[PDB]
């Protein structure tokens, strides 16, 4: 009788970390016979294709559903009609009646009225996608978006050529939702659900009503909000029996901040912990800190579910140090380069393998060139199989400054690869036992980190013992059975 609704703004094939957490939590909750589906709030004309792709990938469990605010009212309109809205298509054909086609490409074409010479429409076709832009006195006023020759969206433009209004059409061509867009920022204003006849102030108000409609108000209906920006959608509902939980996936203090400010969305989630069933944080250190920083007590520590794959058959004897992450500023790959330079200066043999892609990639590539670390530091690009890459490492490293837990570090430990990491807020101290299953470095101490890398990289006996103890610890501390027990304990409170 228990059912779970997991909130996040959107799902997409590129996304990772928070979605991957939600995807596995769903798999685990479904395995424990508690359906755990995902609720999204954005609009995408191709959501069916995206969900099919995430499932084929093996990323999203087949059992996992995605409820979407738009998709829900879309299927209500689909059942509401049997015949297509031929009147909209005819209205479009009549606009391009006395035209003459002038191409630019295969799909790309411009249409002009042969009796006036006025620019009327721009049409761009791309296999499944088609966009029709309509003009008045040489300026774009409208846009009809198509998938498989069926209209799904109409956008209204202003004098400055920004979208000021949107309409969403069902599979038969019927407008089910319409809304105002504030030109300057792109904020969702006044909304109209045509399928139900109802009207809302903004997207917040719509999604609040939608959650009140999707989720039955009973003790067995559980709302878990992962997306920090979409916490007000869960928070503001009228539900009086249904459970309300917030998951914080990051460190709550602002990144690269010396003022000591908190992340705004997280600050709000936190402040309102007593007013809901609870707020989940990944590590005990985060919870303790939150309790001393805020006048709130309803904070719970539940590590994210951990996937314990079998360990590599063989340990790596070769002096290979691994780093698998998104190439982003918080990861501090600049500090890993500064450490690599210190490591390679004392030992020529050691090699650094850095997997991933992102914003810092070019700044780090040029950094290897300056420090003449070409023969020892390798940017290997993105990996679809980090588990396989891990087999090839003697140890794993983390220069990251900010984390909620640090899943790559946990992943490395599962694959019997010890971690040498900066002792940051939050995560490394939760799972690394210094001088037993890896090393905890004083944050920014590039020299002490370099030392422990050299010690572990040149000791085949220490590397295998730290690796084997790293795996045993993840199994002991983050067992699926213990994590599910913590969640259940809250659901049954
Ligand atoms: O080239 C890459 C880069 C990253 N990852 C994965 O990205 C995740 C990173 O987890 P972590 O918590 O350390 O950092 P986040 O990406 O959430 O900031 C892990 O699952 C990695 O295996 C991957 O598959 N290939």
């Amino acid at each position: 009788m228990k059912k779970i609704f997991m909130m996040v703004h959107e799902l997409d094939v590129n996304k990772g970390g928070m979605t991957s957490s939600m995807f596995n939590r769903s798999k685990e909750f479904y395995d424990a016979d508690i359906p755990a589906d995902i609720v999204t709030f954005d609009y995408k004309g191709n959501y069916d294709e995206i969900i099919k792709a995430l499932k084929k990938q093996g990323k999203m469990d087949r059992r996992t559903k995605m409820y979407n605010v738009f998709e829900y009212f879309k299927q209500i309109s689909n059942n509401k009609h049997f015949k297509s809205n031929k009147l909209l298509y005819k209205h479009i054909s009549e606009r391009l009646k006395n035209t003459i086609e002038i191409e630019e490409s295969k799909g790309i074409s411009r249409y002009f009225d042969i009796t006036t010479r006025t620019y009327i429409a721009y049409i761009r076709k791309s296999k499944s996608e088609k966009v029709i832009d309509f003009f008045k006195d040489n300026k774009r006023i409208e846009r009809f978006s198509f998938i498989d020759n069926k209209v799904h969206m109409k956008e209204t433009f202003n004098v400055d050529n920004k979208v000021c209004y949107q309409v969403f059409y069902d599979e038969k061509g019927y407008p089910y939702i319409s809304r105002n867009i504030n030109a300057n920022n792109g904020a969702v204003g006044k909304t109209y659900v045509l399928v139900n006849k109802k009207e809302f102030k903004n997207n917040l108000a719509l999604c609040v009503y939608y959650l009140e409609k999707l989720i039955k108000d009973s003790k067995d209906s559980i709302m878990i909000c992962d997306g920090p920006g979409s916490f007000p959608k869960m928070f503001n509902t009228n539900h009086k029996n249904a459970q309300k939980y917030g998951v914080i996936h990051v460190n709550h203090h602002e990144n690269f901040d010396d003022t000591g400010a908190f992340k705004k969305s997280e600050k709000y989630i936190i402040e309102n912990a007593n007013k809901i069933n609870g707020v989940i944080v990944l590590t005990e250190a985060q919870r303790l800190d939150i309790l001393n920083q805020f006048d709130v007590e309803n904070i719970f520590t539940i590590s994210n579910f951990v996937k314990i794959h079998n360990a590599p058959k063989h340990f790596q004897t070769e002096k290979i140090v691994g780093h698998i992450s998104r190439m982003v500023p918080t990861k501090r790959i600049d500090l890993l380069i500064e450490v690599a330079e210190l490591v390679v200066k004392k030992d020529n043999a050691v090699k650094f393998h850095i997997y991933g892609e992102g914003s810092v990639k070019d700044k780090i590539a040029k950094m290897i060139e300056d420090k003449n670390l070409e023969r020892n530091v390798f940017l290997k690009g993105y990996t679809t199989t980090p588990q396989k890459c891990l087999e090839d490492f003697k140890l794993v490293v983390s220069t990251s400054q900010y984390e909620g837990q640090g899943l790559s570090m946990i992943e490395a430990m599962i694959s019997k690869r010890p971690v040498v990491a900066f002792d940051i807020k939050y995560g490394p101290s939760d799972f690394i036992e210094d001088n037993k299953n890896g090393y905890l470095i004083e944050n920014h101490n590039i020299n002490d980190m370099a030392d422990k890398i050299l010690q572990l990289v040149n000791n085949d006996v220490l590397a295998a013992e730290f690796g084997s103890k790293a795996r045993e610890n993840i199994i002991e501390k983050y067992s699926t059975e213990s994590i599910l027990e913590k969640w259940l304990n809250l659901f049954n409170s």
